[PDB]
């Protein structure tokens, strides 16, 4: 599924993300943006091997089990294939385990260099929330 902007920011709020570690809303919607183009499709792989998986591109190497990745862990407890769901439960709920791990939103790369510092409410404005 291609969720729309307001679409989806409204999804991230009803699973809990508004504000999860102190990361506003705008915030893990410019992650997804740039992530994923707000694909839950979205597949890429790594020079390592690993892959990064759905609307947050979350990584085979520590997340999810994919089978293909060795020597990775899975500390979400899902298979990657569950972060490519219409139904973004599975990504968030590993994003939060994620987000908690100790660097905040700098875990995603594409969010500390393209979302971290700019005007990021600019994602959601608009949205009936
Ligand atoms: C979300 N991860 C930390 C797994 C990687 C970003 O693409
Ligand atoms: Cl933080
Ligand atoms: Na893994």
């Amino acid at each position: 599924k291609v969720f729309g902007r307001c679409e989806l920011a409204a999804a991230m709020k009803r699973h809990g993300l508004d504000n999860y570690r102190g990361y506003s809303l705008g915030n893990w919607v410019c992650a997804a943006k740039f992530e994923s183009n707000f694909n839950t499709q979205a597949t890429n792989r790594n020079t390592d091997g690993s892959t990064d998986y759905g609307i947050l591109q979350i990584n085979s190497r520590w997340w999810c089990n994919d089978g293909r990745t060795p020597g990775s862990r899975n500390l979400c407890n899902i298979p990657c294939s569950a972060l490519l769901s219409s139904d973004i439960t599975a990504s968030v709920n590993c994003a939060k385990k994620i987000v908690s791990d100790g660097n905040g939103m700098n875990a995603w790369v594409a969010w500390r260099n393209r979302c971290k510092g700019t005007d990021v409410q600019a994602w959601i404005r608009g949205c009936r929330l």
